[PDB]
């Protein structure tokens, strides 16, 4: 599996198309997570999947974004290549068990939690690079609770081409938790304030420590949305993309405040949590702009909270490539990789 420069230690996760478990680099000591995915390039798709998080990650050099230590070379003639083993930072947990354990979660935790993730989605979407898809088992932390964002599948960047019924009809399994009433609502309106609408969700999860929109269906999804936001104003109505959900929303009979949603929580906590979660997107506040909120005074620094350059190039994404050569790129990304340190 892993060759001989490495020893397994645990398995972390199982499930889906990847094995992850915990190893060490027998040489230097440094412990790491070692990420198999089998039949890689099967589900077209999935490969497709693959090569993004292969780039994205390769893009990105950032304290909280995980990053990728080394990807094992192809050890099986071309043709028969056919499990990829990427080796990543090792964390020790996830936000959701913070969140839903029995481990300290205090002001001072849910703070410095948001702080890295707003950092790193700083740097991020400088990227033109779209997360869409975060949420607390999305977030690995370690014992000095550092943060780094992880996954990517879902990230997609700022061009949508009438590739938005794409995002009308997507497999969200228990992800709608988090996912903006932009794509709730196809309103053809994709920019990175999407992962702000997530982050919202996120913070309260922490203040309270429950999840705040947890829709058992879609409707139900929507309706709990806006129970706490009120009813959706007209334009919004208006740019929902299926007449269907215009038509329920319309056949609907006050936004709550967020002191009574979380009655007793930090003031200013509340006041950026009311600064992500609204309708609109251009009512949301940037993640550079919630780095300079007052809720995050303790650790706010400009001179630490760099952008990223240059942008990330989705062209490469856009074109439909067959299994064949999604597999040469995937392996082209191997080979790059080791030409670029190990
Ligand atoms: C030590 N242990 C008992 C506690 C624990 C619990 C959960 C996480 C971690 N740390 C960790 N460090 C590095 C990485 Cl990379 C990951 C990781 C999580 S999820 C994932 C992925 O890519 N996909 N997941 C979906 C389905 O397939 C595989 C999993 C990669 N986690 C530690």
């Amino acid at each position: 599996d892993v060759g001989d420069e490495y020893e397994i230690i645990e398995t972390i996760g199982n499930g889906a198309y990847g094995v992850v478990s915990s190893r060490r680099r027998r040489l230097t000591g440094q412990q790491v997570a070692i990420k198999k995915i089998p039949n890689a390039f099967d589900v077209v798709t999935n490969a497709k999947r693959t090569l993004r998080e292969l780039k994205i990650l390769k893009h990105f050099k950032h304290d909280n974004i995980i990053a990728i230590k080394d990807i094992l070379r192809p050890t099986v003639p071309y043709g028969e290549f056919k499990s990829v083993y990427v080796v990543l930072d090792l964390m020790e947990s996830d936000l959701h068990q913070i969140i839903h354990s029995s481990q300290p979660l205090t002001l001072e935790h849910v703070r410095y939690f948001l702080y890295q993730l707003l950092r790193g989605l700083k740097y991020m979407h400088s990227a033109q690079v779209i997360h869409r898809d975060l949420k607390p088992s999305n977030l690995l932390v370690n014992e000095n609770c550092e943060l780094k964002i992880g996954d990517f599948g879902m990230a997609r960047g700022l061009c949508t081409s009438p590739a938005e019924h794409q995002y009308f009809m997507t497999e969200y399994v228990a992800t709608r938790w988090y996912r903006a009433p932009e794509l709730m609502l196809s309103l053809h309106e994709y920019t990175q304030a999407i992962d702000l609408w997530s982050v919202g969700c996120i913070f309260g999860e922490m203040l309270a420590r429950r999840q705040l929109f947890p829709g058992k269906n879609y409707v139900h999804q929507l309706q709990l949305i806006m129970m706490v936001l009120g009813t959706p104003s007209p334009a919004v109505i208006q740019a929902v993309g299926a007449e269907r959900v215009r038509a329920y929303i319309q056949s609907l009979p006050q936004p709550v405040p967020w002191e009574t949603v979380y009655p007793g929580a930090d003031r200013q906590a509340l006041s950026l949590l009311g600064r992500m979660l609204r309708f609109e997107p251009s009512a949301r506040i940037s993640a550079a702009a919630a780095l300079r909120h007052p809720f995050l005074a303790k650790y706010h620094d400009p001179d630490d909270e760099p952008d990223c350059a240059p942008p990330f190039d989705f062209a490469f994404d856009r074109e439909a490539l067959t299994r064949e050569r999604i597999k040469e790129a995937i392996v082209a990304e191997i080979e790059d990789f080791h030409a670029r340190r190990e």
